[PDB]
């Protein structure tokens, strides 16, 4: 069966209990934790490429308030679509089983200022969403996993000191 698991979970949790963030700028910034995964399950003899996209969590925006995430208004109308091709692809199955995927260059910014960049929208949540793509396929059948453990609220600047602190501890 096709598997795949989310690497260093115990480090995105500590994230997330917090309520995860990452910096969005013009010119594009890496994110920390790093989305890295493991697979299992696929046809090692074939080729694939892997994606990366974000989906908007919430029909609205955040806002912190006395140290609290709280709703913080209407959404901006919603990012347009960016995806990410991890620079392995295509490649065998084998390759993408044989060790953890680390989607490590991805950088997330808040211009259309080109570089393969991610456009997010400041102070709303998004939930990263992997994409295994068969190559050569007449069906073009796509597979699409969600990582629930590593929701984050796209920000310019850390609002939760403890975010800065824990960034800064395990970075
Ligand atoms: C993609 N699904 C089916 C599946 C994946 C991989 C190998 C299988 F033999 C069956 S799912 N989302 O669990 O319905
Ligand atoms: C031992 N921890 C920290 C850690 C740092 C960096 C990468 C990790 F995969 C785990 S933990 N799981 O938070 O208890």
């Amino acid at each position: 069966e096709l598997r795949v698991g989310l690497e260093e979970s115990e480090l995105w949790l500590r994230f997330k209990e917090l309520t995860n963030e990452m910096i969005v700028t013009k010119n594009g910034r890496r994110m920390f934790p790093v989305l890295k995964v493991n697979v299992s399950g696929l046809d090692p003899n074939a080729m694939y490429s892997f994606l990366l996209d974000f989906v908007a969590a919430d029909n609205h925006r955040w806002k912190y308030v006395n140290g609290e995430w709280v709703p913080g208004g209407k959404p901006e109308p919603q990012a347009p679509s960016c995806v990410y091709i991890h620079p392995d692809s295509p490649n065998f199955g084998a390759h993408w089983m044989k060790a953890p995927v680390s989607f490590s260059k991805v950088k997330l910014t808040n211009k259309l200022n080109g570089g393969g960049q991610i456009m997010l929208n400041s102070l709303h949540k998004y939930e990263p969403r992997i994409h295994i793509v068969r190559v050569g396929d007449p069906q073009r059948m796509i597979t699409s996993h969600c990582f629930p453990e590593t929701q984050f609220i796209a920000v310019t600047a850390y609002q939760n000191e403890e975010i800065t602190a824990l960034k800064i501890k395990y970075n």
